[PDB]
């Protein structure tokens, strides 16, 4: 299975592997202050990063199935799609675009939420398109979709 990390950057198991060049999330990159739950309606804005906000610190936007979004987390993350708990899907009507992730396979994909409240993958890649739903979450853990710039 996919390996999750531990808020220093640590592999909790299995092999570490760097994340997509052109992912939203780039490493290193702190995170853990606090655990801190968002609505997706209250998704942290410009300047967040630096200062936080009402609800707490940021280091970006972690998301699992539920959906559950969290505007900082100290617990294991994944910092790739584990694919093997994602299903192809029919592309859904999209909520909202989250961030670009990138997947078990290395691979780029562009991470959304559907108005079903799954979250939805689809490669960036021209030729070859896959399109996938996060349908298990065996370990209980969020992606972390994007980190604060600096
Ligand atoms: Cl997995
Ligand atoms: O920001």
């Amino acid at each position: 299975m996919e390996p999750l990390y531990d808020k220093n950057g640590a592999v909790l198991f299995g092999e570490p592997s760097d994340t997509h060049p052109q992912s939203t999330l780039k490493l290193p990159h702190p995170r853990g202050e606090k655990e801190v739950i968002v609505g997706i309606r209250d998704l942290p804005r410009k300047g967040d990063c630096r200062t936080g906000n009402r609800l707490g610190p940021v280091s970006g936007l972690f998301v699992k199935p539920g959906p559950v979004f969290y505007q900082d987390y100290s617990g294991p993350v994944y910092h790739r799609a584990p694919l093997e708990q994602f299903k192809q899907a029919p592309m859904c009507e999209v909520t909202k675009r989250i961030g670009r992730v990138t997947g078990s396979d290395g691979n780029l994909y562009h991470m959304y939420v559907c108005t079903d409240g799954c979250i939805l993958v689809k490669t960036a890649k021209r030729e070859g398109q896959d399109v996938l739903k996060w349908v298990y979450n065996v370990l209980d853990s969020p992606i972390w979709v994007t980190s604060c710039p600096v």
